């Protein structure tokens, strides 16, 4: 038999991994370049996602404008989120330089009336004096990609109780489960260990096999062949009647993007 | 109960190898810059040269590799040719992205003057001059799917092959093998197949049913597996001692080249 694999699902696996590690810049770049989305969204929800992740904030405001007429919608918070992200992106474009400064000032004047407090507007004004918006302590790790991701998540939580988004197909078959890439890599390493054990015993150890794992190369550079499966089938049935693993993962860190320029142009 | 150690840096190395294999170099560079991980064994000078070439710092590259121009086993014409050609292509690209404030045209003419003495043939320089009358560098017949990031990666590969003779570096156990991520994912799928087979005969299956029941996005039953199969094979008696796969290639959208045609402008603003 012939197994068929689709690279879009491998891209979904690595996209889920990037989202798990909060590598949102790489995630957005991969979505833009491969056109693959690890998720299933309704048409309106998907359109709002595409608008927010592309910095088209005025189109976001117009697309969600019909939802502002209702009572318990809190349009002030939605407009605040959208206009604050727009102003931060305008200020970020201006820090990389008379036109961007004007746009930042206009965005600040627009969000003037939607701020929760008067001190928040003063903070957003003081952000104009700084040579780069990342100088503020509350904005040290601000970047357009993860900001767009968080903004889309917040707007989705806000508008979810108004526009139906659950009336969709089951995400099983269009999404990775949970750490699917990591689990498949672990299972492939265990498969390599089992094949190495079967090859070592037939050609003349317990923990040395588990300690001989090479993630990057795999020790013996072999390929994919249906041997262990066919070997387990030929075994007699009287063997299956007889009879966890501590995985220590090591996280990483990278000490700290001009995405909104591609949205304006 | 023994424990294994897994570096997520190496998983990201596998992901970067997979991204390079499919020419997804924009997201590859984004992942490198965001995670601080480079898939490969490079010296501190090699890493800085990679950084300069990928960030479009062409004059910095020329100043950096200048001490190597005097060596005998080092070609000076080809290196300067490719570096200045990438510089000129990026200048023409930032010129194609633009009121009348176009000093980028003068800068591109300067770049074309710089590489005039390094072209391999007069016809090649005439072709490079014919790109000035085109309103779009990628609208040319010989530049249909040209990509700045991909061109930067290829230029770095060429310059690395060139300057590899000097300032080199530890074995090659710092980068993943060819399509290592794909091989490991396929092996994990076959491991799931073997586990479901061992769970089937010992309880309640054919050779083709396990292959048809394979699932990439979701597990067989989301069974979080351990060394159960390994411990089973480990205590077996001593008397107990091909596949063609079709991969559907990606059809990435056209909106990627139009988007990446602004990366030279980003490098010029950095």
């Amino acid at each position: 038999e012939t197994v068929n694999v689709k690279e879009v699902e491998i891209i979904k696996l690595i996209l889920d991994f990037l989202n798990s590690k909060k590598l949102h810049i790489s995630m957005l770049a991969l979505e833009k370049e491969s056109g693959v989305i690890n998720g299933l969204f309704s048409d309106d929800m998907l359109f709002l996602r595409q608008l927010i992740l592309d910095g088209q904030w005025d189109e976001v405001l117009q697309f969600i404008q019909p939802l502002e007429c209702m009572e318990k919608f809190d349009k002030k918070r939605f407009r605040y989120i959208i206009l604050k992200q727009k102003f931060l992106e305008a200020l970020c474009v201006n820090n990389a330089m008379e036109f961007t400064m004007q746009e930042a000032v206009q965005c600040l004047h627009a969000l003037e009336e939607y701020c929760p407090s008067k001190d928040d507007y003063s903070k957003l004004c003081l952000l104009l004096t700084l040579p780069r918006l990342t100088n503020h302590a509350e904005f040290k790790d601000w970047n357009p990609s993860t900001a767009r991701v968080h903004c889309f998540e917040e707007v989705c939580v806000m508008v979810a109780e108004f526009i139906p988004a659950d009336r969709k197909l089951s995400e099983a078959g269009f999404k990775a489960s949970n750490n699917r890439l990591f689990q498949l890599v672990m299972k492939g390493l265990l498969y390599e260990c089992c094949v190495e054990f079967c090859q070592s015993k037939a050609t003349g150890t317990e923990s040395e096999v588990l300690l001989g794992i090479d993630l990057l190369c795999g020790n013996g550079c072999d390929d994919l062949d249906l041997s262990l499966l066919s070997w387990l089938q030929n075994l007699p049935s009287s063997v299956f009647s007889c009879a966890m693993l501590n995985i220590h993962v090591d996280k990483l860190l990278k000490p700290t993007l001009l995405t909104p320029l591609i949205s304006k142009l």
